[PDB]
């Protein structure tokens, strides 16, 4: 009936340009994980769709202040967009707003560190002074350490919310370039998946340390009301139990693997 | 207003009866991860609750002749139970007939061994014959083997769905109580929170051995139309976001762990 307007995210390797994107056209511009995904849901649920880039190149904050919400989160609840396929963490106050599928992949915040930088853990992060270290801007990582009441999350950012160069990023690859640049004395904070799948990038000089911080999930998410839940929901329930998610996460971050 | 009538399993360490039970009343003869998860669930939402356990000591399946669902999932179904709370796996079959949370525990189907049996993978199991595999008879793990397209797990229920006697238990306790006095002879199908729990059961001669097969969660399920459905999914997400089901994990599993 419709063109489905899909909201998601510029980030490797669930949402990526093709090497010879500039002759092409529409979703054939983009290439990855979720691009694989939504073609997926778009076949389960009957639908035709429209890849676009979010706007302001955010997953979705609200602001303290005039509580509007940023990102694809923003997207969707102001019906700029119909659904998010995207890594878009769920998270509470997100679901108060939105609707989540059932997770399409797990992960949980981890620490990304340049090569032979001495950390091993959170802890280890938050008794020292040497090595900075931070997280991306209007996501839920940042939220995660804004909330935390665990010593060691609540002593990171203190430290974080006050640091000065500012310790905070606004995209992942700038992170992980302020990873790859500051001679061991930047850490980042990140989602097991996304530092897991630099880890596997050349030049191969960063790699994940210590357990997950925690224990989450990305979901397709839609607007309240909307009329593609229940059908999203289970088809991310369909192509998990089919093996396809797992199929789509080994294509995406170890066949490809450029670090042996 | 009206007491929520909880069904559950008696599946260690998930509910179990307290050693006093019969001196207890109630919600007070039963102890456990899942007895502590209703508990926080209740005081989150605001319901007053009654644990029941399931009638047929089952999970949830539906008959393919009769379409009777049975185990948990039927006494929603049928209107027995305004709400589960157990190790209740996130299935498309299940959701398509009632709702689910948001997962409060991941796992994926995995291998037990007694220690020292030959095997590292489900390759390994789906390659010889000396060492028999089977799963729970009913549930989620022999309904992945039952509907799986995927070489390595159809080899596996071929031979398991022929095998003779049977492969398959009535319960967990009996999968285990199998595995440990077969010799190395008998392997069990189970999934990794259930098989990591018995490794750290004395007499810790059990392993959860190679990667899991899958990658989903249980969630809290409530029939279709419950005015629960919303509050439920929410308090799960803040109970994962305030540390406390990773903190119900430890408690239950790992804290007072019998094997070092
Ligand atoms: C990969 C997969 C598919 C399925 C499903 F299909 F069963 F739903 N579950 N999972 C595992 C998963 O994502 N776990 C999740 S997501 C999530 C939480 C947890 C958890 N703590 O376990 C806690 C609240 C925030 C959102
Ligand atoms: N997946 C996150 C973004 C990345 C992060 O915060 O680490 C979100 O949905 O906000
Ligand atoms: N959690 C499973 C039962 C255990 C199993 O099948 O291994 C279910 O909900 O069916
Ligand atoms: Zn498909
Ligand atoms: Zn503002
Ligand atoms: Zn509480």
């Amino acid at each position: 009936n419709k063109t489905v307007v899909v909201t998601t995210i510029l980030e490797s390797p669930y949402v990526m340009m093709k090497k010879n994107h500039e002759m092409l056209e529409g979703n054939e511009r983009y290439e990855g994980y979720c691009v694989d995904l939504a073609a997926e849901i778009a076949k389960h649920c009957g639908f035709k769709y429209k890849l676009t880039i979010v706007g302001d190149g955010k997953y979705g904050a609200r602001d303290a202040d005039t509580k509007i919400w940023n990102g694809m989160v923003g997207e969707l609840v102001y019906g700029k967009a119909d659904i998010a396929i995207a890594p878009l963490t769920i998270t509470l106050v997100r679901e108060e707003v939105i609707d989540f599928s059932k997770p399409f992949m797990s992960l949980g915040i981890s620490i990304m560190i340049k090569k032979g930088t001495p950390i091993e853990s959170a802890e280890d992060l938050s008794k020292q002074t040497e090595i900075a270290y931070g997280t991306l801007d209007s996501g839920s990582t940042k939220e995660f350490f804004r909330r935390s009441k665990i010593a060691v999350f609540d002593k990171m950012w203190t430290y974080m919310r006050s640091a000065e160069p500012s310790v905070f990023v606004r995209t992942t690859a700038e992170g992980v370039a302020r990873v790859r640049k500051s001679k061991g004395k930047y850490a980042y904070l990140l989602e097991s998946t996304m530092n897991e799948y630099i880890e596997q990038r050349k030049p191969c000089d960063t790699m994940k340390v210590g357990g997950n911080l925690d224990s989450k999930g990305y979901g397709i998410a839609t607007p309240k009301g909307s009329s593609l839940r229940n059908a999203v929901n289970l088809a991310v329930l369909k192509l998990n139990e089919q093996g396809l998610l797992d199929k789509l996460k080994n294509k995406w971050w170890y066949d490809k693997g450029e670090c042996g």
